[PDB]
């Protein structure tokens, strides 16, 4: 289903938020360094742990 209830899951990485457009096409913005993007940050983005890695 839509999962319209509850915002918690697991879907995107640390600081990566899921919100929607005028559109009502979603879309996710990170909260770290603040960029808005219309596409799946998932592909080759995968988390290697959370640490202080540089």
């Amino acid at each position: 289903g839509s999962a319209k209830r509850k915002r918690v899951a697991g879907d995107l990485p640390y600081g990566w938020e899921q919100e929607t457009d005028e559109n009502g096409q979603v879309f996710f913005v990170d909260h770290i360094n603040k960029r808005t993007t219309y596409l799946d940050p998932r592909l080759a983005f995968t988390v290697d742990d959370n640490p202080t890695k540089p």
